[PDB]
């Protein structure tokens, strides 16, 4: 029908990032990929099956909530989050573009379940702002909402995605205790400090980062404990290996055939150690941690190889105190629940999206990431040059996004 808007767009998804066109008519809106872009006929089908909105529709009644959102740190996305749950997410060429859009979409705001008014200028509010206004904290601290779902929030506001595997929900590791046969959830022990980044619980490790930051002469590239961020794509793609799509994306993205098998996931145990020993590992935890057990499971009876060692890789090894993936996910979460999570959480929040993201506090706490990570670190459009464009931008889907910063005060205890 007649058309109120069209925009050139680029479609968001966990599978891939396609340019088209996106319109919206006084009813719905709908995208259609240019089918005649080179990159696009370079994809490949077994992918862009998994695709959704290739060609979709998207009715106006049944839009519940409008975020606005950053793709590759340029706030110029938005993601729309359906009644059936389903959620889809596009890029503009610019943030001119996002509030006209969100100027023909429906008046619903943020949703109804963050305590935030339904207004067009609630979709375009900052993370800050959002935060700000919300009553998601308070629900959290009289106990009306989980930490599992006060997590989601935060990573929900800061512009979290699981369209956008390259601003993925970033959830902290809470068990350490990935040996004995039992697991005492009463044993401080068994507990992650969550005051602390991943990089400063091993004291060995830490002191190599300590002096990275101390010696590194600046001229142009600021100081930096970490080159490698605690949230990827490709860490989202090593977790989920085991399941669909995620495994095409990965045997795609990889060369057809998987990684050698001395690095693909194999164990728990094992990713564990390596995040407190290698000093290119202080990778975070992910959502499904605490609730997709089938991530533990090579159901496909896929190949995955055989490890030097000549241990074959198919489901990945538990710890002793998880006989099934589902006990594993359980007590993850019982451990994410517990009090001595709930006392603390506060303090990895201001790592991830407080205070201590950042300025001298960030570098008291041992948390400064490649400053490539930060948003405002640089601004794309400014780069004229498409084959430039395109290396800065893979330099970024590749160094990893810090999430929006949601406030710059300690974070209140629950």
């Amino acid at each position: 029908g007649p058309v109120s808007l069209s925009t050139p767009a680029q479609l968001v998804a966990p599978s891939v990032v396609v340019k088209g066109t996106l319109s919206v008519t006084s009813s719905e809106l709908y995208f259609e990929v240019d089918e005649e872009d080179p990159n696009f006929k370079k994809i490949d089908p077994k992918i862009l099956a998994y695709t959704e909105g290739l060609h979709g529709k998207w009715l106006f009644t049944e839009i519940r909530s409008i975020f606005s959102r950053r793709y590759l740190l340029q706030n110029t996305a938005l993601e729309i989050f359906m009644a059936n749950r389903v959620a889809v997410m596009f890029n503009f060429p610019d943030p001119a573009t996002v509030k006209k859009v969100v100027n023909f979409l429906p008046r619903v705001g943020v949703g109804t379940s963050f305590g935030l008014p339904q207004t067009r200028r609630i979709s375009l509010a900052s993370p800050r702002q959002l935060f700000k206004a919300s009553n998601m904290t308070q629900r959290w601290q009289h106990r009306e909402i989980s930490n599992f779902e006060y997590l989601m929030f935060l990573n929900t506001i800061a512009g979290r995605s699981y369209n956008d595997l390259n601003q993925y929900p970033v959830f902290p590791w809470v068990i350490t205790n990935y040996e004995s046969e039992e697991l005492d959830l009463t044993l401080p022990t068994n507990f992650r400090d969550l005051s602390k980044p991943i990089g400063a619980l091993n004291p060995k490790r830490a002191a190599f980062f300590a002096e990275r930051y101390e010696s590194w002469e600046d001229d142009q590239v600021p100081k930096f404990h970490y080159g490698t961020h605690y949230s990827t794509a490709s860490f989202v793609l090593a977790w989920l290996l085991r399941i669909e799509p995620f495994t095409t994306y990965f045997l795609n993205l990889q060369g057809g055939k998987f990684d050698h098998a001395d690095r693909t996931f194999s164990s728990i145990s094992r990713a564990w150690r390596n995040s407190q020993r290698d000093t290119s590992d202080i990778k975070e935890l992910i959502p499904e941690f605490y609730y997709l057990p089938e991530m533990f499971v090579n159901f496909n009876n896929y190949n995955l190889g055989v490890m030097d060692d000549g241990t074959v890789v198919s489901d990945v090894e538990l710890p002793p105190w998880a006989k099934t993936s589902e006990e594993f996910v359980h007590i993850n979460r019982l451990a994410l629940e517990s009090e001595f999570v709930s006392c603390q959480l506060h303090q990895w929040i201001d790592l991830i999206f407080g205070y201590k993201q950042q300025g001298p506090e960030a570098v008291r706490a041992l948390n400064v990431f490649y400053y490539l990570t930060y948003e405002g670190a640089v601004n794309l459009n400014s780069i004229t040059d498409p084959v430039l464009r395109e290396a800065v931008e893979a330099q970024i889907r590749s160094f990893g996004q810090t999430p929006s910063q949601l406030l710059i005060e300690p974070h209140p205890p629950r």
